[PDB]
């Protein structure tokens, strides 16, 4: 139901020689998790009801910054800012969600399709939107499906964000990487929540809520057996997150 | 552009004995400026963009009530709970709007009309849109006008809502009465105002951005020469803020 807007040849032109830049510089800083969830931040906050929220841009807004959710996020902000500054002509709407599919692709996930085109918004979503670690099901159906309207599938799919990067005792309390491979876009998220708590690696009981609820099961199950239908259904939900209350939501 | 709803003749009924027990209990009590600052602090949250927050019952709820706006109105919902409960069949909504209609006419005030059937929600609006004491002209015509809908006249006629009450170094910071009679309704808000400051009486800054802009001042002036003009557009305006979202807004 998504219906894209023009964007000049410019533009176009702008969003390819950004994303190339986009490859080299987060490959080279290792900070594709940080990346994935500075995007991933920016879209999460949209309210299909209202229309308010999502990947708009103002997750660079000191105040949007402020929300406890949002912390090292100012880091993302701050690291992406020369590069930005190269590419005036894109909305940093477009800059961060092209960052996160990026991200994703330079750690070796799958290719995420990509439109240009959003605009950036003046005003922040309020803060509480985002998700809470230590709630279950009930919440992330309340969260992704009753706000974002996404499915049940792409709370899962979703869920395997966390195959890269690590939780930091500074930042949400939590600690450590939840794969062995933190660099590395694989279904190891689902294979090591599956096999229980190793050492060294974190499980958030958002994440083990996953394994109990009878929808969100089977699909653990099958991204835990089949990197490839893992990758099908992230690059979906990616998309879909990415581009919520643009172009229709 | 109102369509109120019906409601049945048992719900009216209550309506009227409310009306009425709300005089007796409100008079007693000497709590008329408390109770149209509840009716106010609810209506006032309403964004019409969004058609989110304003009178629907909402202030009750723990969240609303820890809303800094909202210092002391704990007190107003704890004084109120023993009335409401001989009226079941009321909306919180309806019944707050009430004591609101109810604290400008017992203390000799003009009769606000008042249309019974607003839903009691489940979502308080969040945090921050009340106005801010210290700001001027520009921000309230952003709360009162961008957010709520209402009027330039709108805003100086409820500012004269102020005639009533005090402020409480505990509660706001802000600290006494603006009139030398506020327990009774009259455009001595707006005499105060224009005369300057005066021992023992309060101005806050918000009120005083009503003196310097182009538009509000002769409103002032109007208000403070007639007392009649004062409780025609005052009666309007609080009408109007009671039923934002409400039969559409
Ligand atoms: C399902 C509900 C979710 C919850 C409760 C949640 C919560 C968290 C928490 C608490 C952290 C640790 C932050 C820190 O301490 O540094 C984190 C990190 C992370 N999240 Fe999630 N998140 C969720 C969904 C997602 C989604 C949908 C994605 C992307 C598709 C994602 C991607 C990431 C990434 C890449 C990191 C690592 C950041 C880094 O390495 O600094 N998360 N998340
Ligand atoms: C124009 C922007 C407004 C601002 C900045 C504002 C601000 C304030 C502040 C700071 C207080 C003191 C709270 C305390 O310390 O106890 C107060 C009290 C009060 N307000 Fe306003 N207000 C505004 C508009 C209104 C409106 C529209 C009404 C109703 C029509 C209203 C009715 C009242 C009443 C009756 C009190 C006294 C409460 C008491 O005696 O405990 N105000 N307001």
């Amino acid at each position: 139901g998504k219906s894209y807007p023009t964007v000049s040849a410019d533009y176009q032109k702008a969003v390819e020689k950004a994303k190339k830049k986009l490859r080299g510089f987060i490959a080279e800083k290792r900070c594709a998790p940080l990346m994935l969830k500075l995007a991933w931040h920016s879209a999460g906050t949209f309210d299909k009801g209202t229309k308010t929220g999502g990947p708009f841009g103002t997750i660079k807004h000191p105040a949007e910054l402020a929300h406890s959710a949002n912390n090292g996020l100012d880091i993302a902000v701050r690291l992406l800012e020369p590069l930005k500054a190269e590419f005036p002509i894109l909305s940093y709407a477009d800059f961060y969600q092209l960052a996160g599919v990026v991200a994703v692709e330079v750690t070796g996930g799958p290719e995420v399709p990509f439109h240009p085109g959003r605009e950036d918004k003046p005003e922040p979503p309020p803060e509480g939107r985002l998700p809470d670690a230590t709630k279950g099901s009930d919440h992330l159906r309340d969260v992704f499906g009753k706000a974002m309207g996404l499915t049940d599938q792409d709370i899962v799919a979703l869920s395997g964000g966390h195959t890269i990067g690590a939780a930091h005792k500074e930042r949400s309390g939590f600690e450590g990487p939840w794969t062995s491979n933190p660099l590395i876009f694989d279904n190891s998220y689902f294979t090591e929540l599956l096999s229980g708590e190793k050492e060294g690696l974190l499980q958030l009981p958002s994440d083990k809520a996953l394994l109990s609820d009878p929808v969100f099961r089977p699909l653990v199950d099958k991204y835990a057996a089949d990197e490839d239908a893992f990758f099908a259904d992230y690059a979906e939900a990616h998309q879909k997150l990415s581009e919520l209350g643009f172009a229709d939501a």
